[PDB]
C-alpha cells in the first residue's frame, strides 16, 4: 500500500514523524497487510497553494 | 488534510470502509486536525498495473 | 500545466467534456499559458472509495 | 471535487491566487457542485524537475 | 523511488508489463538505486478523461 | 504519457536530468509513443517526509 498525504505547511518534525507512524499502522491493520510493505509520503502545501471553495487556505 | 491511498484490487467493501475510517482517525489525531476536514481517496490498482523491482505485482 | 481532478462517479460524458474545457481555459487565462500546453486528467472515484471526515461519500 | 495542478515555478502570489479562484469556479459550474466543496492544490515544479519529450523544461 | 505513469487505455498486458520493466530499470540505473526498491503504478485514462489544450484525447 | 516520479532529496542536477531522459525514452519505446508526447515530473521528498514500514526514510 502506498499513501500520499497532503498537509499544510507548519507542523513540527515530531508531529509528522507521528503522522507517518500512525497512518502506517492504520493501513496495516485495516488491510491486514505487513507493515513493512507500507509506504507513506507527506507532501506539504504552502498556505497559498491550497484552495477551499475558491478561497486560499491562508485567508 | 487529503490522503490518497493506492491499494491492489481484491479487498471487500467492508475492508475498504474500515481502511477509510482508521486512516482518517490516525491523520486527525496525529495532526490534531478536525476529523471533518479529512478527505480520503482510495485508488485500486489491477495486479498487472503495479510493479515492484521491475516484476508485476501479480507474479 | 497539468491538472488532475478527482470527481465522484456519476456525471455524463457531456458534463465531463465541459469540465475539461472549462478548467482548461481557466488555467490558460489565469497563468497566461498557451491553451495547447494544458493537460487535464479526470479520475473518477467510486462513491465507496471517497471518505469525508471518516464517513463514506456514499452515506 | 479535488484538483491538483502542477505548474512550473515562477508565478507571483496574485497569479496563483487567481488561478485557484478561476479553476475553482470552472469546476463548480461545470459540475454544478457547490463551490464550498471544491479543493485545489497547486504544486510547483522546479524548471529542472519537469521533462518534455526527454528534455528539461528549463532548456 | 515511486513512479506513477498515466497512460490512455488501449495497450495490451504485454505492452504494460514491458513498460513497467523498462521504466523500472531506467529509474534504477539513472539513480543508482536498487531495482528491488523501485515501485511503479500504471493508471489508465479513458480516452474521454484526458484533455489536451481543452479538447478530449479521443477527438 | 505522463510520469510522476517520487524520489528522496539528495541527487545532483545531472543525475536528475539523466533520470528524466532515461525514463522518458523507456516510456517512449515501451509504448511506441512519440517521445515529444512524454511528460515527466520529479517530486523530491525530504528524508523526513517518507515512511517505509512506519519508520522514517532518514532512520
Amino acid at each position: 500500500p502506498i499513501a500520499q498525504i497532503h498537509i499544510l505547511e507548519g507542523r513540527s518534525d515530531e508531529q509528522k514523524e507521528t503522522l507517518i507512524r500512525e497512518v502506517s499502522e492504520a493501513i496495516s491493520r485495516s488491510l491486514d497487510a505487513p507493515l513493512t510493505s507500507v509506504r507513506v509520503i507527506i507532501t506539504e502545501m504552502a498556505k497559498g497553494h491550497f484552495g477551499i471553495g475558491g478561497e486560499l487556505a491562508s485567508k
